[PDB]
């Protein structure tokens, strides 16, 4: 396929720094995932700026699904279209920590990526969500089967996340 430049963790997990809209933009995935939140509001962190990327079609889309189906759940998610950016978007809703969410939730959420061949995912619950980028990468890896291309933005976090690793 044409992931390129990625480090290789495991038998079935690499990761990038890069910017997942661009890595998009580039590669055309089957899958793309979001960092969602339960009403599909995207307005900031790789939420907002896979929406803007789409012109806000993404939130019209997403509006559309929450009048029809109600909010998903916390380690939940839903299958819509990738517009621009790749042919399906899973939206997948980590805990946020800030709001108190049970961290064990991500684990859930994780498992979600399981029911797709390939995917390129940022990391769930880090940046704004308020988990710990490590742990995060931890449950990745040993929750996901599947081939998962991981797009870091900040630099510093991905050599961390590189440099720790175990």
């Amino acid at each position: 396929n044409s992931f390129s430049g990625y480090l290789k963790l495991t038998d079935n997990v690499y990761i990038k720094n890069a910017d997942i809209v661009e890595e998009a933009k580039k590669v055309k995935p089957t899958v793309v995932v979001n960092a969602a939140n339960v009403y599909l509001k995207h307005g900031g962190g790789v939420a907002g700026a896979l929406n803007k990327a789409t012109n806000n079609a993404m939130q019209v889309e997403s509006d559309d699904y929450i009048a029809t189906n109600g909010p998903l759940k916390v380690g939940g998610s839903c299958v819509l279209s990738g517009h621009n950016l790749a042919k399906h978007c899973l939206h997948v809703v980590g805990p946020n920590v800030n709001k108190g969410e049970d961290i064990q939730l991500l684990k859930s959420a994780y498992e979600n990526f399981n029911q797709h061949e390939v995917l390129l995912a940022p990391l769930l619950s880090a940046g704004i969500f308020g988990a710990d980028p490590i742990h995060s990468l931890r449950v990745c890896v040993d929750t996901v089967r599947t081939n998962v291309y991981l797009a870091v933005f900040d630099k510093n976090l991905y050599d961390k996340l590189v440099s720790s690793f175990l």
